[PDB]
């Protein structure tokens, strides 16, 4: 099943549900550049 919103995903693939896209957050912290499925 497709991943939901804010789903921990890599910039490599993109198994996000229809409407979402794998993109990095605006600002979080130093170590921890994890991409999440955002509402495109």
């Amino acid at each position: 099943g497709c991943k939901n919103l804010n789903s921990h995903c890599y910039r490599q693939h993109r198994e996000c549900c229809h409407g979402l896209v794998c993109r990095r957050p605006n600002y979080g912290n130093g170590r921890g550049i994890l991409w999440k499925c955002v509402r495109a």
